[PDB]
């Protein structure tokens, strides 16, 4: 029996799912949530041997331990522990597609523990083995005798041990299947790992018990009153002097109570559950939950006689909402919210798919702390301490069956079939019997691209039918189809119409009117961040807030699924796709995250917080209006600060309370400002502080800002005439000016600036020289690889237009000493194979202060592709330890992401100036920059530049940013102009259109001077 | 206009002219444009003009030069957009080609006057012996925008003597989705800040 071969056998003795036990004996434990001396974890250390196959398994160790098996910590995925490979692949199965087959060599993890079992646990009741979380398929004999076989990696398998086990040691034997039917129902794009990767645990329950319970809350028409039912059904023996009492309490107080015996109302012509009862309680004003304020009351559920005697109890924490859909918006508590979500896949860089409460706490801070507010568990049931987690610091979460089958072909070859309807219902029903009291769950999801089957149909009806309090959204087929309330796309633009056919991916705003719709749309992923990305972030805000329908979405994706390896000298460094052997492959794919997988920020995170602030700002002389885009809550942890300042140089500053109900405004005069008469740009700053510390943040903490510019006084002042005079010297390979301590020098054959000299040192190490590239973002290059090109992708436009490979040509080189200053004027084509790409004209013109003014005026052919940028570069001799600039920071940002961005004076170290991306490209940009200061050098304009240790050459020539090596010097690149960096998805070219560099015809002028 | 700035260097083959000036209202100062003539031994005379236009004036109607020329002519010709008058935001209908009109086609006769006929995306312009070439819009009249602006009727205006001539290296879209608030979208304002235009006016 190959029962991992067949999708008609998903489990053999598996017991019934139900919501989260502990079996309290003690009632007080139970509403205190401690610990239970009835639920153990045999979690720890385990013994572990791999075979390659099943087959190879020898009998022996069902009843011994091996003598050549390793001891493992366990839960552990067996790859992190280097037995075999992780795998990963995107699409594209890890196994041929020949259902329900898979590969006759299928690594098998034979996991074993010796453990104890107090006598006590065996006079009575019954003790079970719960595994959470087993990839992808399992039997399990305990004592050598055969107990059972489960499938669905992603929920708990449980089985009753009681006939099995004996007083003192024990020995459990867990054959784990790395491939099994159930793979084919579970292609999501991750790392492809296999083990016993969450908790494992032994639980004592009594022969009568209560086998399940639900939670419901109703309200009123305001809310000011409620209703809690709860549904519970016992197992065991059933007899008159059995009662319920379901209790609820808002800290030490109990708020309400019933009590009542089982047998539920007559339901059909043979009566009702004698083996169940609903108990109703009245709640009056409940305090309600939602992710802004995340109220929880504490259900206790006690089984007891009625002359008083506790069975046992089980509880939950219970939240006071309602979510419905009415008249087209998705509301919660009858607001209609505004989805600031992110997907989240559980990832952690040294071990794999084992999900820790350290990690998750430090990501729902961070989520928290960067404005998000929903986090859509992408593509599977989550570890349960996560909606625990969820439900205590209010998160809104959708719950998601694991079922995706990508690399069908079409995608919904399996769930039209209805011999998989079996191995798909019980990945959807298994996870809503598990998760349905957690009320920070607000809506279930089918699963994940795995097309639009009848079987979805069938299924999304079930849970309408069993659960009618949370909607139910699938994206697959065209994310508007009848298995979906609400319209849930991924990677739909704002504007822009994808018309596929089948499943067209609409703009979102268009979508919402097509004929007949009525239904919220809330994208289920959208703006993939996968590497130097976010661009457009803030294009779908501004159309959350201004359609009422558009209710958000979810950001793709959290974290990046980089991986630990380590180097000869064991340093550790991130990798990816292809590293480990494994192929075929999918190379970076695999880093989409908005934080680095050690949960360091990558720069979008602070776009997504800045787009996310949950308050606006609009400005009318000096008056600012707040409004309040919270639901629920009063700002009664915030103040607002502002600060005036002329151009990085601070005027003036205060505070103010904020006080603004929710979606409220509040108007804030600011006092009579600073008003300069000296040159420059005033500014306006306001920020808003938190100054209490809360569960999630700390006190001080900055949840929102915003900066408008006030009275310009342009300079009309003139430089103080130089007493000096630059000479000029000329040869015929070149021009050399010498101005005092300063010299210049212009190469006749090249027409560049080929070195210049402070002092007697030299400044450049490379000429400096017109730059039309960049090293590409994981964007310009999409899905192309040199085994298989997409010329569709900007890299490859590039590339094939030669811009990489064009080279300059020389058409004018003069120099003319004027009354105060020698003028150098050049003109240079770049061509390729016949044709002239670029036209470049400049002048520079030295004045006896010994400054440099540089003009460039650009020509580009309308019919090239828009190139990535327009600017010079050089190689700086000197290496300085910081970056001083007057434009927009502190961190990286780039034309069509720089909303979060502040125009200030920004002081940081060179290394803060590069961002390491783990696949390499393009970074570190900042744009609006008026002035730079390195070392002795000071460059004026209005330009966007980068500046570090590492060529654009070198970075595109470098697969992993570990094997990057600093250069001699600094590279500097400073642009006039620079494309947008997309990132609507990351396979076709997303760059929007006023965000191309396609004007024809470039100015640009910087001044560089010393100092 | 302030004058800020006025110099004349010689060049190997040419004179150049540098020029700064500010455009200042109540002390405040609203506009600088900074400029070089450059007049070689073609005869031609190369123009650059580099703008500033301070971030809190309203965004200006245009950023051009203006001249009255002492000359009529019977013809105007030029390579751009048209035939028709054209503007921003109303420029999709006319097509890049070799237009040659009368000069009375290039003057609009809006009942109650305003700025009107002007040309956009011309790379060149021809009138009397006169050849501008850049990348400009422009109108070309018997009017200035002084009578157009102070006259309320069209059968009121008469020819100057002359003809003025306006060259805008940008110029503020019409607006008209009502015509009784602000209507020319954000993204036909001009209101980045600094503006460069050049252009070479020579003999034909
Ligand atoms: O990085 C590509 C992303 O593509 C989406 O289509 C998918 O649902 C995600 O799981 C992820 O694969
Ligand atoms: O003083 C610097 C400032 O100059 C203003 O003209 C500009 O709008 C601002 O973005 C900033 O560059
Ligand atoms: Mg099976
Ligand atoms: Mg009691
Ligand atoms: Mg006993
Ligand atoms: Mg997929
Ligand atoms: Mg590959
Ligand atoms: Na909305
Ligand atoms: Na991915
Ligand atoms: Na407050
Ligand atoms: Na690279
Ligand atoms: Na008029």
């Amino acid at each position: 029996r190959r029962d991992w071969e067949n999708p008609g056998v998903t489990q053999l003795n598996r017991l019934a799912a139900h919501p989260p036990f502990a079996s309290w004996r003690n009632s007080e434990e139970a509403r205190t949530d401690r610990p239970s001396q009835q639920l153990r974890s045999l979690n720890g250390e385990w013994r572990f041997a791999w075979f390659p196959a099943p087959e190879a398994v020898p009998e022996s160790w069902l009843e011994c331990d091996l003598p050549e098996a390793d001891t493992v910590v366990v839960p552990s995925n067996w790859q992190m522990h280097g037995y075999d490979a992780p795998i990963y692949t995107n699409v594209t199965y890890p196994i041929t597609v020949n259902p329900p087959f898979v590969p006759t060599e299928n690594p098998t993890g034979c996991y074993s523990l010796t453990f104890n079992v107090d006598e006590s646990w065996l006079q009575e009741g019954q003790t079970r083995i719960i595994f959470d979380g087993v990839n992808s398929a399992f039997h399990l004999w305990c004592n050598g005798r055969w107990v059972g076989y489960g499938q669905d990696s992603r929920l708990p398998s449980e089985f009753d041990l009681s006939a099995f086990l004996r007083a003192g040691e024990n020995r459990l034997a867990v054959m784990v299947l790395r491939w099994s039917d159930g793979s084919y129902l579970e292609d999501q794009d991750m790392w492809r790992m296999s083990g016993i990767f969450r908790d494992v645990s032994l639980l004592h329950k009594p022969t009568t018990q209560i086998s399940d319970f639900h939670v419901a809350t109703r309200f009123n028409d305001d809310f000011s009153r409620a209703v809690l039912e709860a549904e519970v059904q016992m197992c065991g023996e059933l007899r008159d002097y059995l009662r319920v009492t379901v209790s609820l309490w808002q800290g030490e107080t109990q708020v309400a109570s019933g009590t009542a015996p089982f047998g539920g109302e007559i339901i059909d012509e043979r009566g009702g559950y004698a083996d169940r009862v609903t108990l109703r309680l009245n709640v009056e004003n409940p305090k309600l939950w939602s992710a802004e304020i995340p109220n929880l009351y504490r259900a206790v559920v006690e089984l007891h006689t009625a002359d008083g005697t506790l069975i046992e109890a089980e509880a939950c924490d219970v939240g006071f909402r309602e979510v419905r859909i009415e008249n087209g918006l998705l509301l919660l508590n009858g607001k209609p919210l505004l989805i600031r979500g992110v997907n989240r896949h559980e990832h952690h860089p040294l071990h794999g798919q084992v999900m820790d409460e350290q990690t998750m706490v430090q990501d729902i801070l961070l989520m928290k702390q960067n404005n998000f507010n929903a986090v859509r568990c992408s593509h599977y049931p989550n570890h349960p301490l996560w909606y625990t987690l969820c439900d205590r610091y209010g998160l809104y979460v959708v719950d998601e069956a694991n079922i995706e089958t990508h690399g069908m072909v079409p995608m919904n070859r399996l769930t039209d079939d209805p011999r998989w309807l079996p191995a798909m219902s019980e990945r959807v029903t298994r996870m809503v019997q598990r998760d349905r009291n957690h009320p920070s769950v607000i809506i279930w999801s089918l699963g994940n691209e795995s097309g639009h089957g009848a079987n979805h149909d069938a299924l999304y009806r079930w849970i309408k039918s069993v659960d009618p309090s949370r909607p139910v959204q699938y994206e697959g087929g065209g994310a508007d189809t009848t298995a979906t309330d609400i319209i849930c796309p991924m990677y739909a633009r704002v504007d822009e119409d994808q018309p596929f056919p089948a499943v067209p991916k609409w703009s979102i705003k268009k979508w919402l009117s097509l004929p007949g719709e009525t239904r919220p749309l809330i994208l289920c992923e959208y703006a993939h961040a996968m590497g130097n990305s976010l661009g457009g972030f803030a294009k779908y805000w501004q159309a959350f807030r201004q359609y009422p329908r558009l209710q958000g979405g979810f950001v793709w994706d959290w974290v990046d699924q980089s991986l630990i390896k380590y180097d000869e000298n064991g340093n550790p460094w991130s990798a990816y796709g292809g590293d480990f052997g494994d192929t075929p492959n999918d190379r970076q794919f695999c880093m989409n995250g908005l934080v680095f997988a050690d949960r360091t920020p990558h720069p979008a995170l602070t776009e997504a917080k800045h787009q996310q602030q949950f308050f606006q700002f609009r400005l009318s002389g000096q008056t600012i209006e707040v409004t309040s885009e919270y639901l629920f809550r009063h700002s009664d942890n915030e103040l607002l600060h502002w600060m005036v300042a002329l151009d990085g140089k601070p005027l003036a500053s205060g505070e103010v309370p904020l006080d603004v109900a929710p979606q409220g405004k509040q108007l804030i005069e600011l006092p009579e400002l600073p008003q300069p008469e000296s040159a420059g740009q005033l500014w306006l700053t306001v920020r808003v502080v938190q100054p209490n510390a809360t569960a999630w943040s700390e006190a001080g903490h900055i949840s929102a800002w915003q900066q408008w510019r006030l009275a310009e006084n342009l300079s009309v002042t003139l430089p103080a005439a130089s007493h000096a005079i630059p000479h000029l010297t000329t040869s015929e390979m070149d021009f050399c000016i010498e101005l005092g301590n300063k010299r210049w020098q212009f190469n006749r054959q090249s027409g560049f600036l080929s070195q210049m000299w402070i002092g007697d040192k030299k400044q450049l190490l490379t000429p400096l020289r017109d730059q039309f590239t960049r090293a590409p973002l994981d964007n310009d290059i999409g899905v192309s690889e040199a085994t298989r090109i997409d010329p569709n992708a900007w890299v490859e436009r590039w590339k094939a237009a030669g811009h990489y490979q064009a080279e300059a040509a020389l058409l004018q080189c003069t120099a003319d000493t004027l009354a105060d200053a020698v003028l150098i004027t050049t003109a240079h084509a770049w061509q390729h194979q016949g044709k002239t790409l670029f036209i470049s004209r400049k002048t520079y013109r030295i004045d006896g202060s010994g400054q440099m003014a540089i003009t460039v005026d650009v020509e580009v052919a309308s019919d090239t592709p828009h190139p990535a940028r327009i600017g010079l570069n050089c190689q700086l001799a000197q290496v300085a330890e910081r970056v001083n600039w007057l434009g927009l920071g502190p961190q990286e940002n780039y034309p069509d992401r720089l909303t979060a961005a502040c125009f200030d004076r920004w002081d940081l170290p060179l290394s803060d100036m590069y961002t390491p991306y783990v696949f390499p490209s393009e970074n570190g940009l900042r744009c609006g920059t008026r002035e730079l200061n390195y070392g002795p050098h000071q460059w004026r304009g209005d330009f966007q530049f980068n500046i570090s240790r590492y060529s654009q050459q070198q970075l595109m020539e470098t697969s992993h940013r570990h094997l990057l090596h600093a250069e001699e010097g600094t590279w500097l690149n400073i642009d006039g102009f620079h494309m947008g960096i997309g990132g609507d998805d990351s396979w076709s070219p997303s760059v929007s259109a006023e965000f191309q560099l396609s004007a024809g015809r470039y100015h640009y002028q910087l001044v560089w001077c010393q100092k």
